[PDB]
């Protein structure tokens, strides 16, 4: 039968059918409660609201991430998370549909132990399967090689491959992904006049980060031009009117992405790290690497990323490669695809974990080598 | 069985029984005593009148309104109210029938404490509530969203609710009402030669207040029409005859609600404290709220009243959000139709006070979450 | 020569001289204006108030506070409180005497732009600084390292300091103080049968705050003492007598300060912050912090706030951690002293701003190296 594809994720859940060109459900990986107490009695006010139920009511509810930083903090919202995505938007049973699940790697073991046992008790499915989102990202563009520069909401990591062979001693994963940018924007659009302090409103900052944002192509010139012209200035209405302007801002907060230091981390920049994980393999193999480049996640939607990211890495490394960037359209969806696409395929049919399985050898099934 | 629904308030107690249309008795919240000595004896003339009979009474009478704002100052005349009105206007027992009490917000809670410790002891009702006027008025409006400006005769306030859940925190209460106005009708009306002092008389400049009386949607324009031209003086009859003109009075006088520095008042007018009351909610939320503003009570049965709050509203809101103003007909006893509402319905009926409870713990259940 | 101090801040401006060990001035940082005609010509009716004859006015004024929350939204009022701190207060000459101003962190370029425009054109000083309130209060406690928690009348903030070194990402602050304590002290007064509306009583529910209120080292054991026993209530005599008491607010109300969300907010409390500014330190310097972490501010004088915060912070915190808290008598006006204490010093020359500098290149210079 159809196998079924889940990209649990932090920020956005997004689920589907196998075999299919896009993901068919996606909603906020968000939870909702109610914090007033609540007047007309009678009208079904549900004790809890799940993804965009959540984000519609926001007003009146606290918002709470089970996700954190790729790592699941609450299993009850998470078994919330899973119960209303199979329920509501694939309105499917799981009781004969085998899932793919995903995670980040250098994850805890607890996550992925506990995500596969609640899996095959509560929801009772026939198959499953954990991945790692880079390598179904790198599946998604057809290649076989390449580093892959997989950030999303949570974390930003490394994985480079060769020939289907991933290198796991040069893997480097960040924590600095979009999350930490829409708090530094809440940080920074305070010295304007405006505040934001609520859960219900971080959404609307993390709206304006995804619609006035951009990258820098020269940090220094940009700031320059910031401090004499005006034109970089775009307005933005809040949902109550009162439209907000922003200038420096635009692309002041996405340059923590290639210096973090500015929110209190140590560590490098995207493009240093990078250019790391490259030189931690092998000096034969780096070319090819360099050549091929990918990126996903949603944090690599920025307007001009790539161009920065390009000079970056092109300073850092010698002058005498041939530095590419694949930066698809769609990159956004591209490990639901990866997974769509490695869930269709023929050979997987050994790769699953059957339910006899897990029963007779328990949740330590998928350290063992049936991954 | 059949359920009450009483509507205490300043000004009109409003009685009836639940599930109807309109309610079944109203008369006024006053009470009357003899203030001459009376020489036909043999009458039997009553020691304590009451309600219409007070009213029609009034020539010998000294009346004595016993809900001054909201709250109750004299307990032995607001018993004797809610006696007379059982025993005569609904002719009635309480002994078989629960009853729905209202009240303003932000009161004392020794007014709801005696009111349920006398209704439970003295009347011996079967069972009781006591809902908040504010929600009982959207009850009757079909929403369950929209701030609500509820205003009576002694207490005006604003409650903001959103899907059933009101916001206590951003409730504003203001002490000008219907009352102030009259009394501020009777001061203007002495620079026109005409006095009046005594309680038997406020009456009559209430009734003068409702008939003719009006709101001027631009007041400076208005103003100055009321200096140049004379068009506007419109006649009125005292009970006896020699008729008065008012002329600059007939909007003069409501303007108070718009600014209460005419009667040395120092907070804002209606339609700032409204705003203000939006301010202070979500910034989500605002927008149904500017969308659904609710008004009720009598003093909202101005003519033009509407016009000038939208004008007003709009002025101190931002420009992009549409501002309606819900003003049904009938908007005077929405309070009273959305108890009965409250009462008639199937989830409500575990709501209440028993006796047995009451009498287990006593007349501190109000405040006991089983509100 | 001698240089001057002056903490403009909320509630309380203080103004002296360095190297002193009291502020020579304070006052409350109100502006005054009349509110009634007035009839008695030729008795030199000034047109504005300010400082504490405001305040021994205020029954025939409305008053109005010019910095809300670390903000100034009113230069024109805010001028005038310089003004007559300078020539009342002091009454010396800012024409050769460089001046120290502080403000809270995080508040918006415009603020302090402004405060330094003015300072120079204006008044005209030779020399200026702009400094960070909780910094001061730390050289004060004589220490270098040790968060502090400045919790004012407006703003309330945290500044994780190491070894001289602050830093700056782990700076929390929170838009709960005095004022918002006030608000509800005044929301919960209503339930006795007091009211409190105009804008010279909230000074008296200031001055009540202050006298009667305290914290509750256990609150839930705290609250059901209040309801059981009766040794709580304390008598207030308002300035024309009728004595009020009041029982469960003492405590009730500076409890908002360890749960905001009983008056709406939805952010979390004094404790929870602070802990969570310590967990956004580094790992190896939190130990320094548990042992140093000072308090100050006009907030934090209640009686018995320290056993309080230290209760629950421990209850946070780990349990092999020593958890002291710095609470001096005298912590009212530690950020004067401290200011004080910086101007005094013999390494602070090169660290002003010069009115050649600030002619040279503009307001902007604050932001610039010079701070
Ligand atoms: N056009 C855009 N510009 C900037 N940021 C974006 C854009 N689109 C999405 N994002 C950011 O990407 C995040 C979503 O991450 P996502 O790719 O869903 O993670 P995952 O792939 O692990 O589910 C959001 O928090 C959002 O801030
Ligand atoms: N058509 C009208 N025009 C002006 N004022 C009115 C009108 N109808 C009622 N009022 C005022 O409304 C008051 C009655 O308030 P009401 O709505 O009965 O308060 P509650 O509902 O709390 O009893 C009266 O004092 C009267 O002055
Ligand atoms: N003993 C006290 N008890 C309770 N509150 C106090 C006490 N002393 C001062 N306050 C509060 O502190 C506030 C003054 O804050 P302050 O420390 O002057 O701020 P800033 O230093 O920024 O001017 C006042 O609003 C008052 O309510």
């Amino acid at each position: 039968t159809t196998a079924l594809v889940c990209d649990n994720g932090s920020g956005l859940v997004k689920a589907g059918f196998a075999g299919d060109d896009a993901p068919r459900a996606v909603f906020p990986s968000i939870v909702g409660r109610p914090r007033h107490q609540g007047v007309m009695v009678g009208m079904g006010q549900k004790d809890s609201y799940v993804g965009d139920e959540a984000q519609s009511k926001r007003g009146i509810l606290t918002l709470k991430y089970p996700i954190e930083h790729g790592i699941i903090t609450n299993w009850d919202d998470m078994e919330k998370i899973w119960h209303h995505t199979f329920y509501n938007e694939l309105r499917v049973a799981p009781e004969e549909h085998p899932t793919l699940l995903t995670e980040a790697p250098l994850n805890p073991k607890a996550n992925r132990e506990k995500m596969t046992q609640i899996m095959f008790e509560t929801f009772n499915v026939p198959a499953m399967y954990v991945a790692i989102q880079a390598v179904l990202s790198l599946y998604a563009s057809g290649r076989t090689t390449g580093i892959v520069l997989d950030s999303g909401d949570g974390v930003t990591h490394n994985v480079p491959i060769y020939e289907g062979y991933a290198l796991p001693h040069a893997i480097m994963r960040l924590d600095l992904a979009g999350r930490d940018l829409t708090d530094y924007l809440m940080k920074i659009l305070t010295e304007r006049g405006y505040s934001f302090v609520t859960t219900a409103e971080r959404e609307i900052v993390r709206d304006i980060k995804e619609k006035l944002c951009y990258v820098a192509l020269d940090f220094e010139n940009e700031m320059a031009t910031a401090a004499s012209s005006s034109s970089l200035e775009k307005s933005y209405e809040l949902p109550d009117g009162q439209v907000i302007t922003i200038g420096n801002e635009r692309f002041r907060c996405p340059e923590t992405l290639f210096q973090p230091s500015f929110i209190g981390m140590e560590s490098a920049g995207i493009h240093e790290t990078t250019y790391n994980s490259i030189m931690k393999c092998d000096i034969d193999i780096r070319k090819d690497l360099y050549a091929n480049n990918v990126m996903s996640g949603g944090t690599t939607m920025y307007p001009g990323i790539a161009d920065r990211m390009q000079k970056e890495i092109t300073a850092l490394a010698p002058s005498t490669m041939k530095i590419k960037i694949i930066a698809p359209p769609e990159r956004k969806y591209s490990v639901w695809i990866g997974g769509s696409i490695l869930a269709s395929l023929s050979t997987f049919q050994q790769m699953w974990i059957t339910k006899q399985e897990y029963d007779e050898a328990g949740p330590s099934i998928v350290h063992r080598k049936c991954f």
